[PDB]
DNA sequence: GTCAGCGCATGG
DNA sequence: CCATGCGCTGACA
């Protein structure tokens, strides 16, 4: 309820409950000191690990006494719930599986197979205990060992009586109950089952008393969520930006709910638009500008729509969903919501949610789902988990408080079953030997502190620069849009005009200002952060407050007429007040940006924070209140607002000088009037459209308020005037209204202010000076509120009570002041270098010592001798209360450069920085293990592993030390041991907090005619000419601090000498391997078998006889080649195919005596390679090495070869490429893999998320488990790919085209009628919902042929965008079939409306058969046989009136004339004309007349979208005609403003429907999404529809003969270039090049077409001008590639790959002219979409060389 | 095989 | 009659 007291830690809920029964003080003593040994099982969040350590805590707390528990084992079966629990909750055994543990012996997570540990106190299983494999498991193992006790927990619909029948088999009671978590001390509503099964009354009495402890919610949810700022939810955020980025719409089909939706928007009488998101069919959702846009794009229709109407119904109250803080699960359907039946609760967040948090716009984060659940977020340790996982993970964990008070009852009420160890003296010596060792220990830990500088000493001190200059600084680095948060900026800030509100261009379209760029000259926040910072004192005290002053000052108010105070009132606050500022020093929190600077300093029971506002910034005081106050206290209603205001002096330049000011509590009410004035203004609800009482009611424009002498000299400020309001300006009810004209005094506003948890009725209208949206926790400066039943309306005028409370008094007395603090650092880097030595893993070195006083009063319990901060637990909420010193040290930039020993040991582990990962087997399928003994010491040696950071505090003799220490020869080891003269190395870097990287390729030019320069960069690297390490290795272990910003790398790196290169353009390499010469001495080269054909050739054109060549080919030629006859001959050729070929791997088993039959594979075959070469050391190429490899495909390889490529050896290393994969990371491993370098070690996060599916198919379950527990930093991965790319400068070496080119881009408009058909086909296909055809064959024929007609607007081809751009090409309706042919423009038009018009007649009698059919249904149940609804019947009367219509009332006639065809009159007929034969159950009968409704609804909405098409296109011809017949239409404009006034301005047609209108009369109806005459038409507007009439044309603009535009622009072109010059044509489609043919013989040039005799065409090519032919040996002769249109793919690397590969057929070689190359584009067409896009994509995300344009 | 449509059931 | 359940199955790749 809300009489409690409101609670919100987990801890004090349970020291709540704890208090509540006081039998478990009994317990400890039967359990003797005894520890507790708990066993749960399926829990993937551990609440009865968490819930009963907080009851440990709580009876320590409560009672002195002290419990234990030895959490047994724990079981888990999914991957990443497995690591969650062992990276936070640690256990000694956790299980793979639970089946197994019948058994003697069972695999761990780590797969040692530990055995079953036995017997326990207690179980607790749920969540998958009742699957039933698991439960059968269950009960093997209670039948094995015996439980004294047993609970478990599930779904609650479920079989619980079954479970009972079941636990009788093992003689166990049983008894079951419903456990509601919203009766358990938490705000949200859920429902699970618990049982308690005990071995033989006693489980009733379990129920009494679970059923006893029960505490109702008393706080709102949201005192739960973290805010919407906060850097975890703004990451979560960012993600969806990212991936959006990263990544057409295809639309699901959603009829049968749509149905639902439909039903809901007519029966709840609410209006059919949609106010939140404006979704729209093949259109996006622009939501408002506060509301995670880039989620709401990602979701479905459905989704969107159903947030739509909740909004809606929401709005119907009077409560505004935006405003006030609820969440909606809108997974489920529409008709079974109940989204938060109480505004202020959540409800049962179930594993598959789509949460919607109302006020922050966006979903409730997984980490936020967690912490509704009762379990903590604030030290919680989570690691590349996506947000499906976490839904799932927290909505079936199972509630804290709820296992909590139904385990302490179990335990209480099962006390006398448990037996004990009963030796207490032997379990205190035990446990304090425990305590006294691991204080020696942790005082020894850190060692150093010898070297350690200990120089300045610094608290309490500023800078004081200038008030004015900073307060000018804050306005420009504050957040600006909602997508900033607390970092980052966003470019192309738009201000408001009246009521300054700012957002930037891509969010801030949707609730439109008067908005205009704002001149904000932006400034870093964390340059603004160190000067505040800097400015800032650290602690401060509030002084001079006497209980005879604050007399003074009620008596002074008393004196004035300032509201007296009730003295009761006056007790409580000023004891309150006085005894909170009473000796509480105040220290620095943080500060936090909102679009003003909060500067928050907190003490232990005030609170106070500085406010940075542009105007009159300052510091304001609050109290909180006692911590037991029943939420409907007067004090706790006293202690709300700020009570102390302490401006600032902006003159003056120190920052807490300016006078105090305190508000006693007045409560003093007035009356004001107000009044009506201006004219008439649609109201809220009829802007959401509401067709209820709210329809066309109204909202006056401004209102007036007047006030008597006295009250007005009373007030602070003066409130008069009249306010109008701003109806595009949003606030809580778009009722914010705005002061006309006290010039210096900021402006305040009149608006609503609700709470975020109260009723409808609570909320009241309020004055201002402050408007933004603020949190949860923060409250605005209010002049006076007023009575809370006064809205806006209609009416002349009215007096309404003002309350105006808490008369602001300023009293002299109180004041604010400030206040050997020596912090210590090591002086010299390398010192620390020369301190440390081997061996010493043991022992961290310190980093940091700093001394700052304290007192011993009331001094906090982290301190204490020393003590580990636990910082895995604990150490996110220390470095926390640690900032007021923390934020003063210097950054100490002193260590950020490594150094460290050198020749430290080749090879070594340490087994305990960084033990061995265990060993890997196979079956046979293949399937892998892990070793037993192998895998056991790697859990062992992994779970006992040093601290990579250790801090600590000590409090001797009130004087506060603490110290930092840090590992160096961990992280040093575990560089080590990533590794396969090594020199180590190690730095620290301060203060540390994005696209895919591109990767460039280094030039081969300006070097030592291209044939001759490209081989001196080969040799000398060939010969590597003094270059003792060509390249040099690395690795870096590095662990992080996050709260005090640090991150510490450790680097091992090798040094290695190699060589060879990568070379991206056989012709030089040939040219370069006779002199390398001036197995022993024999070059290979690998071809894939396409290719080889070539490289005889070539050598035997260049070198004549030098040598001999060995060239073989296919598996039969090893056999008859021997060692001498293969021997001293200088070239060999080899086929990548062969290495496919079994013969291979026969002959390589045979020789190297193995048991191998083609990751697996690569695992075998490197056992044989280790096999081979000794038996050839002794006295199939892989058994012996050569002196040179090349490689010509390394692209090609198909990983079967490639190993085989990757493992043959030789002296040098070559590689020959077209280009490598150098385009990503894996890839570039892989490169230098084969060249032999060990450039990096995977990760498996690094490659995107396809790429980890199409590898984790392989991992092992212990290795996803692993991936899951270990992750490295995004600044790992960066650094690595900097390695990459220094890799590649080094070695790959990319020959590029300079031969100049010039692009001559040539654009025109499409002439009108052409324009015309292009135009109507787009919206067409937009109108009808296929962007492509779907190639799944149907169940039923009675579907194939319907969907085929639906398909039959796409004559040409699959996808939409494939037709328009057929479209753009030639102008056609159809290409494929020549029955009827366009012989002009103005004709083919006519073909489109003869077409359209036979497809919508089929429609029609489509409609009529399917109703014929559906009355047959109907006909029959009712010959055949009160309540229930039949929703044909209700259709046909829906349909039958033509009244109550949506979409167009044309079609909507033309459904009532195919009903009267149909014959049916209001409803009823039994047979149906020419009747059908209706198909045995009445039931199924009844569900197929259902089924046949839904398709009556589908073909309806089909007709509607064909009726709208048709007018579009009727209008848009009749405008291009340009006669008075087609001026009579403009002249028959719903907007009244026709053109035959003396005002001629401009006109504008729609596309969604047709209608005409007044262009500036028609933006305002598309902002309010209505259609111009929306009695007539439901259009869905949005304003990307309008089409003014100046942009079609008028007939006859540009002249057209016989062909489409851009082929007569190709004609044109063609004729234009000279006539030597010989051109080259691409196109995209076929059906084109038929068409462009028959252009171009239209004109006066040839041409030439291009199986088997395009290679004899090209050779005629070598005639003719120009040869056409599809985009996507060498023809240089033509100089003028032109295109047609752009290429569209799938992918940006594919278009690049497909568009650079055309030019490179024109633009490789021996052109002694200049390559141009054209590109034919239309104006406003989607061939400059794609072409734009593609352009605007490609150069982020590739930058290639741009080619240079020229006008032509 | 992954995932969003689509639907009455059930104690208290 | 309220208030709260929380997944199986038939498209699509
Ligand atoms: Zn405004
Ligand atoms: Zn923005
Ligand atoms: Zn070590
Ligand atoms: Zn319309
Ligand atoms: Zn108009």
């Amino acid at each position: 309820s809300d009489d409690l007291p409101p609670i919100s830690d987990i801890e004090a809920m349970f020291d709540h409950l704890v208090s509540r029964i006081p039998d478990i003080v009994e317990l400890v003593r039967q359990l003797n000191g005894r520890k507790l040994r708990v066993a749960t099982m399926c829990s993937g969040t551990e609440s009865p690990l968490l819930a009963l350590n907080m009851i440990a805590k709580a009876i320590k707390a409560q009672h002195g006494l002290t419990l234990a528990f030895e959490h047994v084992f724990s079981c888990e079966i999914e991957p990443f719930k497995q690591a969650y629990i062992e990276r936070n909750f640690t256990p000694p055994i956790l299980f793979r599986d639970v089946t197994e543990l019948g058994k003697k012996r069972a695999h761990t997570a780590y797969g040692s197979m530990v055995d079953v540990p036995g017997d326990v106190d207690i179980l607790i299983a749920g969540t998958s205990c009742v699957d039933g494999r698991t439960f059968r498991g269950m009960l093997q193992w209670v039948k094995k060992h015996q439980p004294p006790i047993v609970i478990l927990e599930n779904v609650c619909n479920a079989p619980w009586d079954k479970v009972v029948e079941y636990f009788g088999q093992i003689d166990y009671d049983a008894q079951y109950t419903r456990l509601d978590t919203k009766e358990f001390y938490i705000p949200h509503t859920r429902t699970r089952v618990y049982l308690f099964a005990t071995p033989s009354d006693l489980p009733e009495k379990w129920a009494q008393t679970v059923k006893d402890l029960r505490r109702p919610w008393s706080s709102p949810f949201e005192a739960f969520l973290l805010h919407t700022d906060d850097p975890n939810i703004h990451r979560a955020r960012l993600e969806l930006a990212s991936a959006r980025a990263q990544t057409s719409r295809k639309t699901t089909d959603w009829n049968r709910c749509e149905s639902r939706h439909q039903r809901a928007r007519q029966d709840e009488a609410l209006g059919l638009l949609r106010p939140l998101t404006s979704w729209q069919e093949a259109g996006v959702c622009k939501g408002l500008d506060w509301t995670w846009n880039d989620w709401l794009l990602a979701q479905t229709e459905r989704v969107v729509d159903l947030l739509e109407i909740s909004t809606l119904r929401m709005a119907k109250d009077g409560i505004d969903s935006g405003f006030k803080a609820c969440i909606w699960n809108v997974s489920q359907n529409v008709d079974r919501q109940t989204g938060s039946s109480k505004t202020a609760l959540a409800p049962c967040l179930t594993p598959n949610m789509i949460p919607w948090v109302t006020i922050r716009g966006g979903p409730v984060t997984g980490r936020e789902a967690l912490a509704l659940q009762g379990i903590p977020v604030r030290e919680l340790l989570l690691t590349s988990e996506n947000e499906d996982q976490l839904a799932d993970l927290a909505g079936n964990a199972m509630t804290t408080t709820v296992v909590g008070s139904a385990m302490i009852a179990a335990l209480k009420v099962a006390c006398h079953k448990i037996t004990e160890g009963a030796n207490p003296e032997k379990e205190a010596a035990l446990i304090l030997e425990k305590e006294a060792v691991d204080d020696e220990q942790v005082a020894n830990r850190i060692i150093g502190e010898d070297y350690l500088e200990h120089h300045d000493l610094d608290l309490a001190k500023v800078t004081k620069s200038n008030l004015s200059e900073i307060l000018d600084l804050a306005c420009r680095s504050s957040r600006h849009c909602q997508c900033e948060g607390q970092s980052g900026t966003a470019p192309n800030i738009l201000e408001c005009q009246e009521c300054s509100y700012r957002a930037c261009k891509s969010c801030g379209g949707r609730p439109e200002h008067v908005y205009a760029p704002c001149a904000n000259q932006r400034v870093e926040p964390a340059e603004f952060e160190k000067r505040f910072k800097g400015l800032l004192p650290m602690r401060v005290r509030i002084a001079g407050l006497t209980d005879q002053c604050l007399n003074a000052v009620r008596k002074a108010a008393e004196k004035s007429n300032k509201g007296s105070v009730n003295d009761n009132d006056w007790q409580l606050w000023s004891t309150a007040l006085l005894e909170g500022i009473h000796d509480a020093e105040f220290r620095f929190r943080y500060l936090k940006r909102q679009s003003t600077w909060t500067a928050v300093y907190e003490a232990r029971r005030a609170m106070l924070s500085l406010v940075l506002r542009n105007q009159i910034p300052e510091w304001r005081l609050t109290i909180k209140a006692p911590a037991s106050e029943p939420n409907n206290s007067q004090l706790r209603a006293l202690l709300l607002h700020p009570v102390a205001r302490l401006q600032i002096d902006i003159a003056g330049q120190d920052v807490l000088c300016g006078p105090w000011e305190l508000c006693i509590p007045s409560m003093k009410t007035i009356d004001i009037e107000i009044t009506g004035k201006g004219e008439l203004l649609p109201s809220w609800q009829a802007s959401l459209g509401l067709q209820g009482p709210f329809a066309n009611t109204t909202r006056w424009s401004e209102v007036e308020i007047s006030l008597q002498a006295e009250d007005e000299n009373t007030l602070d400020r003066k409130l008069s005037g009249t306010y109008q309001l701003l109806p595009r300006c949003g606030q809580a009810m778009s009722s914010l209204h705005k002061k006309r004209p006290d010039d210096g005094l900021p402006q305040l506003y009149f608006f609503l202010d609700p709470t975020r948890c109260g009723e409808s009725r609570e909320d009241r209208y309020v004055f201002s000076t402050s408007t933004e949206r603020l949190d949860y926790g923060t409250e605005r400066p209010v002049i006076a509120r007023l009575d809370s039943h006064w809205r806006e309306g209609n009416e002349k005028q009215r007096k309404v009570k003002l309350d105006v409370s808490g008369a602001w008094v300023k009293c002299p007395e109180a004041h604010l002041t400030a206040i050997r603090a020596t912090f210590a650092i090591p002086s010299s880097a390398s010192a620390i270098s020369a301190s440390l030595t081997t061996e010493g893993c043991s022992h961290a070195m310190a980093l940091l010592s700093c001394r700052v006083p304290l007192d011993p009063t009331h001094s906090e319990s982290m301190w204490r001798a020393w003590a580990e901060i636990d910082l895995s637990h604990q150490g996110n909420t220390t470095f926390a209360n640690l900032a007021w010193i923390t934020e003063r040290l210097p950054p100490l930039d002193g260590l950020k450069n490594w150094a460290h020993i050198a020749d430290d040991v080749s090879e070594h582990v340490c087994e305990r920085c960084a033990p061995r990962p265990p060993k890997i087997h196979w079956i046979k399928t293949i399937i892998a293990f892990e070793d037993k003994l192998e895998a056991g010491q790697y859990e062992h040696a992994l779970k006992h592993r040093p601290s990579p950071f250790v801090v600590q505090l000590r409090l001797d003799q009130d004087i506060g030390s603490f110290r930092i220490g840090l590992n160096i020869v961990s992280l040093a080891h575990r560089a080590l041991s990533r590794l396969p003269k090594i020199s180590l190395s190690w730095r620290l870097t301060p203060g540390h907090v994005q696209p895919r990287r591109v990767f460039i390729l280094p030039s081969n030019k300006q070097d030592p005619k291209e044939q001759l320069r490209s081989l001196w960069w080969m040799l000398e690297q060939e010969k590597a000419t003094g270059k003792t390490h060509t390249f040099v290795e690395e690795e870096i272990s590095e662990s992080l601090l996050p709260a005090v910003g640090w991150r510490a790398e450790g680097k091992a790196e090798r040094p290695v000498m190699v060589r060879g290169g990568v070379i991206a353009d056989t012709v030089i390499s040939i040219a370069l391997v006779a002199q390398t010469l001036s197995d022993l001495k024999a070059t290979l080269i690998v071809v894939p078998g396409h290719l080889s054909k070539q490289w005889p050739n070539e050598i035997a054109r260049f070198t004549g006889s030098m040598f001999k060549v060995i060239v073989i080919q296919g598996m039969k030629d090893l056999q008859e080649k021997t060692i001498a006859e293969l021997g001293k001959a200088d070239i060999i050729v080899m086929a990548s195919e062969i290495f496919e070929s079994d013969v291979y791997w026969s002959r390589l088993e045979y020789l190297s005596a193995q048991p191998l039959h083609d990751r697996f594979f690569c695992d075998r075959l490197d056992a044989a390679m280790e096999s081979l070469v000794s038996q050839t050391k002794i006295l199939v190429l892989h058994m012996f090495r050569f002196r040179r490899v090349i490689a010509d495909e390394f692209t090609y390889l198909q990983k079967k070869s490639l190993a085989a490529v990757l493992r043959l050896s030789s002296s040098y290393r070559w590689i020959l490429s077209g280009t490598p994969p150098v385009s990503d990371f894996a890839a570039i491993r892989s490169i230098a893999t084969f060249m032999g370098i060990h450039l990096g070690v995977e990760d498996d996060g690094e490659g995107d998320v396809q790429y980890q599916k199409a590898r984790a198919k392989d991992q092992t379950q212990a290795e996803k488990f692993h991936a899951f527990r270990e992750v490295h930093s995004r600044a790992w991965h960066n650094r690595r790919d900097e390695l990459a790319q220094e890799f590649l400068n080094v070695f790959v070496r990319q020959n590029i085209a300079e031969i100049p080119t010039v692009e001559h881009i040539h654009t025109f408009k499409l002439p009108a009628s052409e324009g015309a058909v292009y135009l109507e086909l787009e919206h067409h296909l937009q109108a009808l919902e296929m962007q492509a055809r779907k190639e799944t064959k149907f169940k039923n024929v009675s579907q194939g042929d319907r969907n085929a007609r639906l398909e039959e607007a796409l004559s040409d081809s699959k996808t939409a965008e494939e037709a328009l751009l057929k479209r753009c090409c030639h102008f056609t309706l159809d290409l494929s079939d020549k029955t009827q042919d366009a012989k002009s423009a103005q004709e083919a038009c006519d073909h489109i409306t003869s077409a359209r018009a036979r497809q919508l007649l089929a429609c029609q009698e489509d409609l009529s058969r399917s109703v014929n059919q559906a009355i047959a249904l109907h006909g029959w149940i009712k010959k055949k046989g009160d309540d229930e609804r039949q929703p044909f019947a209700e259709w046909i009367a829906f349909s039958s009136n033509i009244s109550k219509h949506q979409g167009d009332i044309e079609a909507a006639r033309i459904l009532l004339k195919v009903i009267e065809k149909c014959g049916v009159k209001d409803g009823n007929i039994p047979p149906s004309p020419s009747d059908k034969q209706s198909p045995a159950k009445m039931d199924d009968v009844k569900w197929q007349l259902r089924e046949q409704t839904h398709l009556l609804r589908k073909l309806v909405k089909e007709l509607v979208a064909r009726v709208r098409s048709l007018r579009f296109f009727e209008v848009v011809r009749k405008i291009q005609k340009g006669k008075s017949d087609a001026q009579i239409v403009l002249e028959s404009s719903e907007c009244g403003h026709k053109p035959s006034t003396n005002p001629d301005i401009e006109m504008a047609i729609l596309s969604c429907c047709g209608h005409v209108a007044c262009h500036k009369c028609m933006r305002k109806a598309a902002a309010s999404q209505r259609c111009v005459k929306s009695g007539e038409c439901q259009a869905a507007v949005r304003p990307t529809n309008i089409v003014k009439v100046s942009s079609l044309g008028v007939e006859g603009e540009l002249s057209s003969g016989r062909y489409g535009a851009k082929l007569e622009h190709l004609v044109n072109l063609i004729h234009s270039i000279p006539k030597n010059e010989r051109v080259l044509v691409f196109l995209q489609w076929e059906d084109l090049a038929g068409k462009v043919s028959e252009a171009l013989s239209a004109g006066r040039i040839p041409h030439v077409t291009l199986a088997k005799s395009r290679a004899n065409t090209l050779d005629r090519f070598q005639s003719a001008r120009v040869l056409l032919l599809k985009m996507n040996s060498n023809l240089t002769t033509a100089n003028h590639a032109v295109f047609l249109g752009p290429l569209f793919t799938n992918s940006l690397f594919n278009y690049r790959a497909v568009e650079t590969q055309a030019i490179g057929r024109v633009r490789r070689y021996g052109q002694q002219k200049k390559v141009h190359i054209h590109r034919l584009l239309a104006l406003d067409t989607i061939d400059m979409t794609i072409f734009n896009a593609r352009r605007t994509e490609l150069k982020e995300k590739t930058d290639w060389e741009e080619i240079p344009q020229e006008e032509y």
